[PDB]
């Protein structure tokens, strides 16, 4: 049936319907800090989210996405290893059933409690659908979440989760500022990869921030109360919706710092 994160339809089965799962540039990967190459020609990241217009938050059965209006250059990502402008279309998280797991990428094999993905698409391609048919169509900003103190900027997201408990449910979510989810430093690692969920298209330039943000135990607890199932079906808690790290193969992870 449809792919999932369970025993019978999880990551290890995806290859059957999406053969690209065993490709050459799959994500996520483990970031070996001692092997990453400091590249002094990498420009600083430019995050312009001052004009961001959030619209809706939705539970799609795999995670919850906060969608933005990408009809024009309102919230964009430029600089870093990117060429051209990339528009923010949505952000979502991957998290675990326990605090010691949840992130997709790992640093020196270390797993974080969750990982935030800010999905952007290259404006040169006209629309998101075209962008996903190109090796440089997407840019995803990956941010790690570690359990500690509450992140004020995340609370609005946490408060609306009750409204979208089950698959298919959505709630209007305007005036949310994504800048409140950013760590203080924009230092990062970057490597060419893919979507971490089917169809696993290899169209992504991954930019993983070095500094993680802190969220309270109660904040991530609320993520865990979401459901994979739709209303009226047997309850399956939405936890551990992350894909294990893939082989790096012939790729180099570059760092923007030393
Ligand atoms: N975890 S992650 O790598 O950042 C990521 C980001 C975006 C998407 C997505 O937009 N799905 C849409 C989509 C389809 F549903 C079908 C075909 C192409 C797509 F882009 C999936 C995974
Ligand atoms: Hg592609
Ligand atoms: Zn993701």
């Amino acid at each position: 049936h449809h792919w999932g994160y369970g025993k019978h339809n999880g990551p290890e089965h995806w290859h059957k319907d999406f053969p690209i799962a065993k490709g050459e540039r799959q994500s996520p990967v483990d970031i070996d800090t001692h092997t990453a190459k400091y590249d002094p020609s990498l420009k600083p990241l430019s995050v312009s989210y001052d004009q961001a217009t959030s619209l809706r938050i939705l539970n799609n059965g795999h995670a919850f996405n906060v969608e933005f209006d990408d009809s024009q250059d309102k919230a964009v990502l430029k600089g870093g290893p990117l060429d051209g402008t990339y528009r923010l279309i949505q952000f979502h998280f991957h998290w675990g059933s326990l605090d010691g797991q949840g992130s997709e990428h790992t640093v020196d094999k270390k797993k974080y409690a969750a990982e935030l993905h800010l999905v952007h698409w290259n404006t040169k391609y006209g629309d998101f659908g075209k962008a996903v048919q190109q090796p440089d169509g997407l840019a995803v900003l990956g941010i790690f979440l570690k359990v500690g103190s509450a992140k004020p900027g995340l609370q609005k997201v946490v408060d609306v989760l009750d409204s979208i408990k089950t698959k298919g449910k959505s709630a209007d979510f305007t005036n949310f500022d994504p800048r409140g989810l950013l760590p203080e430093s924009l230092d990062y690692w970057t490597y060419p990869g893919s979507l971490t969920t089917p169809p696993l298209l290899e169209c992504v330039t991954w930019i993983v921030l070095k500094e993680p943000i802190s969220v309270s135990s109660e904040q991530v607890l609320k993520f865990r109360k979401l459901n994979f199932n739709g209303e009226g079906e047997p309850e399956e808690l939405m936890v551990d919706n992350w894909r294990p790290a893939q082989p790096l193969k012939n790729r180099q992870i570059k760092a923007s710092f030393k």
